[PDB]
């Protein structure tokens, strides 16, 4: 409906356009006097729509994520398999699964708007003596076959496979700009095939769920959206990870998880959010207004992208200033509209009522490319009421242990 999901396949050759050889963003990460990721291979990467890249490789780029074998005390909801995503055939499956998920998200107007937002929400650039331009942390390196850089490419969201634990999913904001008002790209680590399941008792009381459903599997497009929403916050420089936390039901859940998950729990932390909001908005004003007002060319594309990312940003060349009420409204709208709960409703899939869970029922494997399992329009519920296509009992969900 607005972005187009490119039809790419793993075996398609590098074309230096949508299919590139990518050097990882954290290639030069120094942790504790070690260059953690030196000599990691350059990776085949697929731009599935502007500035969103899929890389069918295991995420092994923090030092906690280097060993694919199980640790000493593995969680009961973890699963380890060093061979997952090692062959080219598996990378194609992964790429095709990711493409199907994006098409699902793109199946409604709200998901179209979301993907557009990811596509266009540039991190704010740096001033360079008159010249506003992208900094080195705001681009990925496109490489030849020999370790030389051919050029620098924009990236907003990079999706990789899981780390050691096939079941774990998440968003890694590249830099501290995630919370400074400037923003940064996010690396997501995600398996479309390996999922945790939840009791329907964890679903809210209003839920339309069939009574034969004891235990359900989340729609992988909705789970992907959860992580893309962290992504989006990182692009807007409004990550709430260090802004505060709340103790539920107890255990501590940071504001970033709460606002991302959506639903009722948002009301509990609202008073705390409202104290902090002025500061966040001010970091936004303070970061973007000086930058944009350096641009002396009215046809500058940065100008346009900034005004498009922040419609609250008004004025004329050299003299752009936020509308303070509007910017507050628009940021709050990001959280209120773009969150997991709202996207579950929007794609009509069952999710749970609360981010924190007491336990996982099962861990399962499912291939959404297989015949009769998953459609763009309905995910697991093609021709099902009460979300029955998401019950663990379906032939397409295999329990692991
Ligand atoms: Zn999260």
């Amino acid at each position: 409906g607005m972005v187009t999901i490119n039809d790419l396949h793993y075996s398609d050759p590098i074309d230096e356009d949508n299919i590139i050889n990518m050097r990882i963003p954290l290639y030069d990460l120094e942790v504790d006097d070690q260059f953690i990721n030196h000599n990691v291979p350059d990776l085949k990467a697929f731009q599935v729509f502007p500035n969103v890249w899929v890389v069918p490789e295991r995420y092994t780029f923090y030092s906690t994520m280097k060993n694919l074998d199980a640790p000493a005390n593995p969680s009961r909801s973890s699963y380890y398999d060093p061979t997952y995503l090692q062959s080219d055939a598996e990378k194609e499956v992964f790429l095709q699964q990711m493409i199907l998920l994006f098409k699902r998200i793109n199946s409604t107007q709200e998901g179209q708007q979301f993907l557009n937002l990811l596509s266009r929400s540039i991190p704010v650039p740096y001033e360079s003596n008159g010249d506003v331009a992208m900094g080195t942390t705001q681009v990925i390196k496109q490489m030849d076959d020999k370790g030389n850089v051919l050029k620098h490419r924009r990236a907003h969201i990079i999706i990789y496979g899981p780390g050691p634990d096939l079941m774990a999913k998440g968003s890694k904001a590249l830099t501290k700009s995630r919370e400074t008002g400037r923003g940064c790209m996010a690396e997501i680590y995600f398996s479309p095939m390996y999922h945790k399941t939840y009791s329907t008792k964890l679903t809210n009381k209003n839920s339309l769920v069939d009574k034969s459903v004891q235990e359900f599997v989340p729609d992988p497009a909705v789970t992907l959206i959860h992580e893309l929403c962290h992504g989006l916050h990182a692009l807007y420089g409004i990550d709430l990870g260090n802004v505060g936390s709340w103790e539920f039901n107890k255990e501590a859940v940071n504001f970033e998880e709460v606002m991302t998950f959506g639903g009722e729990d948002v009301k509990v932390i609202k008073s705390e959010i409202d104290k902090k909001i002025p500061g966040i908005l001010n970091l936004i004003k303070t970061t973007v207004e000086p930058i944009i007002n350096k641009i002396t060319d009215p046809h500058d594309e940065m100008l346009q992208c900034l005004q498009s990312k922040y419609p609250s940003l008004k004025g004329t060349l050299g003299q752009f200033f936020f509308d303070d009420t509007q910017l507050e409204k628009d940021i709050r709208d990001l959280w209120m509209v773009m969150n997991e709960t709202m996207f579950a409703e929007n794609l009509k899939a069952l999710t749970r009522a609360r981010y924190l869970v007491p336990k996982v029922e099962n861990i399962v494997q499912v291939d959404i490319l297989s015949p009769n399992v998953y459609t763009i329009d309905k995910g697991f519920n093609h021709l099902s009421k009460g979300f029955k296509g998401q019950s663990v009992s379906q032939s397409y969900f295999r329990k692991i242990s």
